This record gives structure tokens, sequence and C-alpha cells, in this order.
């Protein structure tokens, strides 16, 4: 039975811890996938980790790591969430560089992106097999979300992009049915960048905040309903997102440009006008990981905000974060409980190691109450290399 | 269907070995996770091992061990029961480090606590999806059972502390449905202590005998009703169950003080005034364990009993022990089975390692006779280290 | 729904190759469990490989062997056939240095013996609840089959001893229902001993090819009704199939004395008045195997039979060697599939190794042809010890 | 419900990847069967990657290899595709050194071949249990296809050999039911050569691209009905697919000498008088690999075609290659997927290690547009050894 995207984001106060693989610690012995964004995604009866594997790993030379992002051993795979991912219990995704996975309440649909860079293409599956094709169609390196993609009423919805990840490149919204394709939209965003977009479905729209590699610091968005009509812009809130990005000053809802010229993936919440913000602590490099919600501050620039919860000290590594779902039909809630992701990156290029690779730790919405914390890595580098 | 409390203990006579999962001895060279509190609970269709892990494999230096005990890392898991647990066969639960498990006939729900120390929180996960939250009322380490939780007509209870492991502390039971906390209540208990309860149903409501880390030899007990309507006392038994403690003299039902002012988790099974108790062999170390069966010494004090069963020879080391239940929805009895398993402790403090880690056995009652014996732990320290 | 038994054996010519797990040469690198007897028992739905363990890894120091074979460290364990027994694909059963398993149609039935070895008692379990317990009535060595257990009509049978090794001893059959024994029977067999018996049903029956490590270069046997009504003798011909053993010489229906003063677990089919002998290829060595079917020999003394089919070569090792059958309710055949399974012994004694475990291979029935081979362990010794 | 293959092959226009193992890279650390021709077939639910091992792992002394090909440790065993092929998630099928499997939409039929060059035999297995027997006929080197069967309404198909690889060999088709010959035709084929075959179904028959080691470049074919009614040739195609073979010049549609005279397990996808043919992009040695769509080509004599996708650019190994189809049943089409997997061979005698193993890669046939790149196996030899 499909799954009903018409509900409404729980409300919440705080986020309680969900999962923590330690597949770095882990991995030191045993046999652990050196891996990169590991998303999570649920169905209508579990929820599983999704992540990118170069297929070597951990302290073995194969983790080398000075290859390429984008190499043809770049694979798709998931295990069930809380595990340290390794071949003996990871499923096999799709072969790709560059993924998103979501489950319609039926079957699991995966997209991943294999290929050379001037002409890349996005595999679908669905539930397993091979369903449809998406070809790059500006022949700069294809991508997508590295985070899950939104399902509503029995049709999923993802964000893909193609150009150059500095000046404008050109951004398209797509919606599936039983992993094919039936619509897709090119947006019309001048001036706008969209990357490794994390969606999520409320009240039967879907809401995707980015990332702006370009020449962002704070978060641009898109939300569209089922027949891909759209609108876009960027959170406002003087609490910056992006990483890098500025002390938090006074914000803008285009993109600000001092010390946005890269990035990193990430979420945020939207409620109301009001945001809660998923954002490292650092403003220079991806360390350390907190919740701040900026009510009114969606549409409001400033650099106030209500409340900050801590999730990981700013002495120890975070990474990729984004944002997943879970739906009523798993959950007997009568909303959409919001949860997110963190990748705890450890390796290179910030450590003296010849690998880089992440763990992951999440959490969810919660009316309940809760505790900041830090929830770091835990794993002593280097590695016997 | 949910699990019917109503019946009573079975009448036994001995135990019968259960399991053992050689964990420590298969870790030397498997990878094996290094655990703590290997608890088991069971559902109406099979039975897990849970246990607490710092994210660290044996013989890995991440099981270096000097860390806190309660670390960000320490994450509650479970396997089937026998199997050493490793992260090829293990089941991620819950972020925490200190925690409780039990199945209601529907789902499991699990109780992981993390945090700090000064505002530790209680996540409480209903197959496997957060149902609600408890938070430190007194801001000092809030802590629970260290094994399952007790259900009955489909409501499930637990024991949580909050406050010093030294003088008086709060205890709190709690009554959750659906993994929802719908009532609770602290205990009126001065001049108790209770830590690391284990609890058990039994016509239709539950016993705990717990651990007085405070000051006494003896162990401290608390039986409710459905409606959190209840009682306490200590085990009046001259056969002391906690350890450390006094060679077996005359007992009392208040805390005997005499080298009771520490302690070890332990559990012990009413059967009218009679008590079977489990206890380490040693009364200084957690070294060997037995099985005492002191008819009416659950209200008498004395030092006699009738039959001694052995488990654990004094020469080889063991720790904490636990009761679970197998209940009729599960055995086809007629009467619910009061069974236990043990934690045999090896490396630190009591070994030169760097580690520690521990192994579990666990027996079940049982009409048919026993027989004594030793069933240790049997690995050979130090390791590669 | 329960397994009938009441076919007959299928007529066969020969031994087709089931399967082969070279667990050994696996576990040269590899986390396999150092084990024992391998025997095979299938369901109505698959055939699981049940094995005894030490609770160690090839390659590993604890794989010793030094210790007792009795320690309280043997586990009885399963995983399916034709792969390595490890502990990330093993499933716990029972903790036991002796035991049996069969499937009734509904759930499993095992049976480990642990304790010491003046009061071992038998822990059965029916689908992993204890369901029943024997204690050792002469308190000298209670010990079982070593194999496959026989169920007929919903029924489970099993043969067990008790006393000496050496000269007389004390044999029971056993008939148990959901795991509890329901009847039981001492044998009359003066001048006879039983161990390690292979048992499987044929029409009905049951009839229990074992070894005499007392006196005898023959197998006895024992067959009985549903109710445990006997019959008892010796194979008499003169193709003995112990091991130790004399060149095939003149059989008789009693013990044959030259040179069958000790033994190994052997098995044997009986077809009317003829026999398949499984046996070593070598009357000293637990060295090589042979399927042998000498028609009108197992009432009759000859030495003379008519198929001799080839399993492992005299050069390489073999050992225990056990029945196992394959009923209508999982074959779809109308009758009873006769096999075997045949344990590859590496290590000590006979090699100069630190450890002895074995690897299995099984073959089955067959109307059409097979072919006679050599399909040995294959593993190089020694091992990196 | 019986897999009806009465539908047609999908029309496509390229090949999307569908998998790849990574395995020997994995393989490096992790416990992986060293491998070889690791061929995919598909059930009415899922998709599996048969594969046949020594018994020994990578990185370990019992990969030694120098070992005949035809070792009584060869197994066949199954992983789901994609993962990496090791004991901890592989399923046992049989003891076999050339093998072939299918599922007929009820249970999977696999079919391994063991023994001596002077008589092997092929153990047939329906749902895991023996069903049938076939001893070699010419008592040399009994072999198979070592990629899927082809079933169709309710019926399988395979096609082996026996004689020599040089001169001429006998051939012969095997119709079997519930695992169970119930029909088989000797071919008459003067001349021709069939080794390896790569069948598939399409409108209710079978077709077999197969490899000619005697004197062919080009790759015999072999088509029938449901009653063993066959027709026989060779690709016309002057675009040679075997390997060895010489420059692409003017074919024939009867055995080409030149170069012909060795090979390599290969496939062909015909439509109408069209071929897809997968071939290595060298004409020396097994590297690289590509995809040629050769309208008029399976009947006629050219070099010319009008597609090529790369898959395995010329620099790096590539090895056997095998078809494997997607019912109707499993996938909701119309008609029959194609798909095709190649194994990529590292190790001897092309590189200076000890041992040979191949990873592997596949691709399925799709009506949207691809991408040609190269998906190699990426291990860095040579290995710790
Ligand atoms: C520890 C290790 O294997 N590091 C090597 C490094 O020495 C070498 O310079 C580099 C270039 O290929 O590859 C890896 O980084
Ligand atoms: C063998 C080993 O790795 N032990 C180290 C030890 O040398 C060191 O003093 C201690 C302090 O962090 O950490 C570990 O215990
Ligand atoms: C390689 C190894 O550790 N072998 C030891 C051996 O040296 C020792 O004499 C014996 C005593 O228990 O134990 C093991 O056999
Ligand atoms: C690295 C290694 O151990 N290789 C050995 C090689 O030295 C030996 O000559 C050969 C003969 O069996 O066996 C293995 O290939
Ligand atoms: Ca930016
Ligand atoms: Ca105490
Ligand atoms: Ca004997
Ligand atoms: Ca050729």
């Amino acid at each position: 039975v499909k799954l009903a995207g018409n509900s409404s984001l729980c409300p919440i106060n705080g986020w309680a811890v969900y999962s923590k693989d330690n597949s770095i610690r882990i991995g030191s012995k045993g046999d652990v996938f050196v891996i990169r964004e590991p998303f999570i995604s649920c169905s209508h009866l579990e929820c599983r980790t999704f992540f990118l594997t170069q297929g070597a790993l951990l302290n073995d030379k194969h983790s080398n790591g000075t290859v390429k992002d984008r190499s043809p051993h770049r694979t798709l795979m998931s295990c069930p969430v809380g595990e340290a991912p390794s071949p003996y219990n990871s499923r096999f995704e799709s072969v790709a560089w560059s993924a998103s996975a979501c489950h319609d309440g039926t079957s699991w649909l995966t997209i991943g992106i294999s290929g050379p860079d001037n002409g890349a293409v996005a595999v679908l599956k669905y539930n397993g097999i091979i369903t449809d094709t998406i070809k790059s169609w500006r022949n700069n390196i294809l991508r997508t979300q590295e985070s899950e993609c939104a399902c509503v009423n029995g049709s999923c919805f993802t964000v893909m992009t193609d150009g150059p990840s500095n000046g404008q490149a050109s951004y398209k919204i797509f919606k599936m049915e039983k992993g094919k394709v039936v619509k897709s939209v090119e947006l019309d965003a001048p001036n706008y960048h969209y990357e490794e977009c994390s969606c999520y479905p409320n009240a039967g729209e879907i809401t995707c905040v980015c990332r702006d590699n370009w020449h962002g610091s704070n978060r641009p968005w898109v939300s569209f309903n089922q027949n891909l009509e759209y609108q876009i812009g960027y959170i406002c809130s003087g609490v910056f997102g992006d990483n890098p990005r500025p002390n938090d000053g006074t914000g803008s809802c285009g993109p600000v440009s001092s010390n946005g010229a890269y990035g990193v993936k990430g979420f945020s919440f939207k409620y109301g006008n009001g945001v809660w913000i998923g954002r490292t602590k650092s403003t220079n490099s991806r360390s350390g990981f907190e919740m701040i919600w900026d009510p009114n501050g969606w549409t409001e620039t400033d650099s106030s905000f209500s409340v900050k919860q801590d999730i990981v000290a700013i002495t120890d590594w975070s990474g990729y974060s984004g944002s997943f779902v879970q739906h009523p039909e798993l959950t007997g809630l009568d909303c959409i409980r919001p949860c997110f992701w963190v990748e705890l990156i450890r390796g290179r290029p910030k450590e003296s190691t010849i690998w880089t690779s992440g763990s992951s730790i999440s959490f969810c919405g919660v009316n309940s109450d809760t505790v900041g914390w830090s929830w770091p890595d835990g794993a002593e580098l280097p590695f016997t290399i």
C-alpha cells in the first residue's frame, strides 16, 4: 500500500539519538567498508543505511583514496541502521559515484549514477530491477542528492544537477512512479546553485534544502507540488547553514557570498516561518555539529534564534548531514517524523592517513525533551594504515 | 497478541545449561565485540542476547578500555542467544551506556540511556522507532536495569535510578505501553538503594531483586502491581547475595552494612517465602557462581538452605548476572520459566590487559534434575593485546 | 504436519556427492570453528549440519586441543549444509560435549549432554526451548549418537549409553514427543557394546548401526518399533566396518574380537539381508572412506560383496561418519532417502599440529549412477599454528 | 507458478550497469572466495550470483592455484548479486568443477559436475535435493555451461559436452523438469564444437551462443524447441566474438579457423537477423570488453555494425562473460529482459601472482540510452601473497 505523504511534520522540541554505527572504530580490525555519505532512508517497515563505497575495506591498501571521487568502483549499498557496513551485512544496490534512494510504501527506488563526467547516466531501479535511465543533459557531471528522495501518494521525487560546481549550473526535479520518470522540470534558477539536496515530504508537497557550492553561505531551497510546480529561494536566517560560512551576521534570501564559495551537504526543516538548522560548529572545517531552531528565520534575517542543541563537539570531526523521514505508515503517528543523520568524516584531507571514510549518527524529532552532547566518531588515527 | 503475565513461576528443582557464547575465546581471532552486561530477553518466538559495546572489537587497539564507562560510543545491540556478538550477527538497538529491553508479545521495547551525567536521557524504542523519552530528574546519572524489563497484560515495566551510587538516591518504577510511559511512581524508599534491577513477571505482578551499591551485602527488592502500587524490602537470608559481602552469618530485612558497601548486578527468584539466590562463590571478587535454594530465606534470617548448585568454580571469573523469563506463549507451558544469565568478565581490572569484556552462559528453571559443574569463560589471557 | 516415516528406504545403486564445506582450507584465513562430528539432519524444508565446537577458531591459540574432550566449552551448533561453520553463520543449539538432533516435521529436537563425567545431564530442547532433561543412570559419561536421531509418526528416538567404554555398559532407547521423554527402555544386551549410534527410520521402525568400542570389529545394531520393542545383533559380514579392524576374513553375528577393541562412529544401511557398509579404507587408521554393498551380508558371513565405491583415498584422512535421511515430505519421493556424511579429520593425533578439526562431505542414495573418487579435506598442514 | 517463456526479447538500445562486486579489491583484507565464472541467474523474485570456488580465500596459501582446474574441492555456490562472495554470505549449492543453474518459477535447478576426468558425473538438484544424475558418455571431461540454463513452460534446458577440447566432441541437449531429465538429444554437429554455452529463452524456444575451443574464432550456436528439435550454425558476422581471434575481417557461417583454435566463454543476443555481440577488445588476450550491435550480422558476413558500447577498457583484464535473463514474471515487463555478466580475471596466467580469481560486473537490456565506459576490476596486484 503506497505511502501517503499528506500529513504534516510532527511538532518537535529536540532530537533524541537514534543510531551510531562506530564503523570506523570497528573497521580498525573488522572488515568494514570505507564509506562516504551514509544516508538513512526508511520504508513502512524498516530503516536502512545507504552509502557509497570505493569497494575497499578499512585498514587495507585498496582504501588508498588518492582515487578520483567518481571512480567506476564506487557502488551504492545498504545495511540495517546502526550496523557497521561490511560485505557480510550490506546489500548491493547499484553501481554509482552519486545516488539517492527512497521507498514508496511498496518497493525501494534507488538511483545510482555512474559513467564518465561528460555523460554520466542515472540508473533507476525499482525493487532491484532497472526501470529507467536518465542521461546527463549538460555533459558536466550529472549528480543527485546523496540522501533520501521524497515519496508522496505513490510518486517519488528527486533533484539532480548538471553543470559546473562553480558558476551557473542546470537543475531539474524528477517525478517517478515505479522507478520510471513520468515528468521532469528544469528550475528557472538564475543565480542559484543546487547540489546534494536533502528533501522531504510535508502535506503532500516536497521541500529540499541543498548545497550552494558556487557562491552562497546560506542554503538554497526548492519546494514543489506533485506536478512539479515549484518555488525557490534561500534560507534568510543570519544563522548561516553551509560550511564554510562567515560568523552569524545578517543574512538574505539570496546567496550570501561572504565565504560561501564552497560547501557541505546539509539540511533544514521548515515549520511555518521557522527553521530547524543543522550545521557544523566551525565556520571553516567540517567539525562539530549542532541543531538550531530559529523561529521566524526561514523568511527573516537575524542572528537570533531560540534553541541550540549540541550533537558533536567543535573538537571532533563531522561532515555531511542529511534529512530522512518516518512516515505514519511505519510509526502509527498521525504526522511525518523528521530525522537526520550526520556523517563523521575521518582521514583525509584533515588527518595524516591515506584514506577517508565516515561513521554515522542519527537523531529523530520527538515531543519529549532531549539533551545536547557530543557523539563523535571516536577512532584513533592513524590506523595501521 | 499481547503477552499475558497471569501465570506463576514454574516449580523447579535445578538449573539446566541453556547457552554459552564463548565470545572471548572466539574473539581472540574472530571479529567479536568487546562487551559488557550480556542480558537475555525473549519474545513469543525467540530469545536474544542484548549487550552494550564501546563499539570496539577484541584484540584491536580500540578496546583500550581506559575510556569512561559512560561514553558516547556505547551502544545497545542484540544477537541470537549463544552466538558470539559480532558486527556481522548483531542488530543495532540503541545508543546507550545503560539499558534494558523486553518484548510485550507484539514488539520489542528497548530503553537506551545516553547523554551527559548531569542530564542523561532515556530513549524508548518500540519496534525500533522512538516512542517516548525520559529525562534525568536528579541530574546525577540516570540509569536502568542492564537486563530485561518485564511485561504483563500488554504493559511493560522498568526501574530507573538517578542520584548518588553512595547514599540515598531516587528510584522510579515506570509503566509503559507501546513504548510510551503512561505512568510512573517514585519509590519512598529511605535507607534503600536500588541499582541494576533484575525484574520478572509472576501472577500479574512484577518482582525485582536489585543491587545495593551504597550500604548492603544483601539484595533489596521491589514488587509492584500493574498500577505501580508497591512493596519494598531486602532479602533477609543469611546467604548474602551481593558481592562483596561478609561470610554467611545472620542476615536481616534491611541493608546489611558489613562489607556491603559496593556490589554487583544480580538476581533472585522468590518462591513463597523461599529464595533461589544466584551469587558469586567468592566474598570479595566477581569470581565463581552458584545457585542456592534457601527455602523460606526471603523473609527469614539464617545461613542454612537446602540446595546448592555450582555453576562457575571459585577459580574462574564471573561478574554480572540477571534473570530472564520465558512466557507460556513462547513455551506452551502453563507457567513462567525462571532463567538466568551470567556474565564472565575477563581483563581489567583483575587481569593484566588493556581491555575488559565478558562471555555469557545462561540456565533455565526445569523440574527434572540437573547437575552442578563449572562453565567458565575459558579464554587464555593476555591476548595479542 | 508431523513427519510420517511409514515408507521404506529408496532402492539405490550408488552415492552422489551432496556437499563439501572445505571448512579447514577456508579456516586457514576465514573465521571457521574448529569442530568435530559435523553430522547432517534435515527437516521438511532444509538440511543443516550440526557440529560440536570447543569454542575456538582455526589458526587461533585457543584451538590448542590439549583440552579434555568433554570440556564445559563444547557447544552444539548448526549451519546450512555445505557452508563453513563460523560464528557468523552458525546457530547456537545447546551446551554439549555429546549430542544428537532431529526434526519431526514441526520443530527441531536437539539433545546436548554437558556436566561432569560422574553425572552428565542431557538437556532436550524443542524449537530452542528446554522440554526435558535426562540424567546419567550409571554416573559414567552419559553419551549419545553424535548424529541425527530418527522421528516417525510424530515421535523421535535416540539411543544413549552410560557406563564404561571398555567392558559391559548400559544402553537405553528413548522415545520422545515434542522434546519430552514419553518412554524409555534399557536394552538387555549382555556382551554387546553400543556407542555413537547412527539411526534411521524404515517402514515405521528405527534401525541403528553403532560403534562397539569394547570388543568388536564389526558393528552392533539395534532396531525397534515405535513402542521400544527391539531386536539386536551384529553385522555378520566378513567385511568389517569398524576401525580399527582386521583384514576382511570371516565375520560373525557376535562381536569379532580380532582387532576391534576400539572404534570409530560409523553407519550402515540394511536392505533385506544386504548391507551398504560405509567404512574407512585403512584397517588401522581413520584414513580413506568407501561404500560397500554386500548383498546377503547382514545375516551372512563372507568377505565377498558386489560393489565398492570409493569416497576418500587411503592416502587421505577420514574419520567419523554417520547416516542421515531425507523424508518424502521434504523430497516428494515415495520413499526415505538414505544419505551419509563423513568427517575429514585433520591435525592431532596423526599430524604435527596443536589442534584437531574436521571437514565434512556428504552423499545421498540415488537410482541413477555415480562414480567413485576422492573428496579429501585438502588443507595444507601445518597451519600458521 | 512456473515461469512462462513465451514472450520475446525486449527491444533495446544499450546496456545499463546492473552490478559490480569488487570482490578482489575487498578480498585483499576481507574473507572472499577465490572464484571463477560468477554467472548470474534470476528467479521470479531475486537475482543471484553463482560461482565456482576452490574452497579457498584470497590472500591465503590455499589460493595457491597450481591445483588442477578440476579438483574435488571445487564447489558451486551462490550469493546475492553485487555482493562479494564470502563464506559468510554465500549459500552452498553443490560439489562441482563445472556447473550451471536456473530457476523455473518454482524452485532452483543446479547442475554440478564432479568426479574424475574419465567418468565425471553431473548431479542435478531441484530445491537443493538431488533429483537426477548424468554420467560422462565419452569419458572425457563431461562439462556444462558455466552460466544460467534456460527454463520455458516448466522445463529447463542445458547443453553439455563430453569428449576432447580440440577435435570433434559430443554435444547433448537435456530437457529436464523438476530437475529430472525427461529427454535428451545428441547434436548431430560434425565439424562443430560446443563448450560453455550461454543459453536464453525467447518466444518459447532456447538459443545458445557457445564457445568453439577447437577451430573457431566466431561463436557456434544452437536453438531448439521444447521437444529438442534443433538447428545449428555459427554467427556469420565478421565481427568475430571469440578470443583469441583475428582482426575483424570477413566472417563465415562456419568455423573461422584462423586464430580461432582456443577460446573464452561468451554470449550474444539474436534479434531477427541482427546480433548484440559482447566480446573482449583485445584479439589475443582476455582484456577489455565491449558490446557491439551489428544488425543483419547473424546471417551475414561483414566487418560493419552500427553500435559499439565500451564496458571494459583494453587496458584492463576481462574474462568469461555470459548471458542471463529477467523474465516477465520478475520484472512485470511484457517481454524477456536480456542481461549479461562479465568476469574480470586477475592473477595467473597474465599476472605475477600465485592465484587466479575474478570479480564480476553485470548489465541489462534497457530501452533508454546508456553510456559506454570502463568498469574494470580495480585491484592492486600483487597481494600479500
Ligand atoms: C601506506 C601507503 O600504501 N601509501 C602509499 C604511498 O606510499 C604512495 O606514495 C601512494 C602513491 O600511489 O600510494 C599510497 O598513498
Ligand atoms: C598496548 C597498548 O596499546 N596499550 C596502551 C598503553 O601503552 C598506554 O599507556 C595507554 C594510555 O592511553 O593506552 C593503551 O593502554
Ligand atoms: C604453539 C602453541 O602455543 N603450542 C602450545 C605448546 O607450546 C605448549 O607446550 C602447550 C601446553 O599446553 O600448549 C600448546 O600446545
Ligand atoms: C608464495 C608461495 O608460497 N608460493 C608457493 C611457491 O613458493 C611454491 O614453489 C609452489 C609449489 O607448490 O607453491 C606456492 O605457489
Ligand atoms: Ca557554499
Ligand atoms: Ca553492596
Ligand atoms: Ca571396535
Ligand atoms: Ca576459439
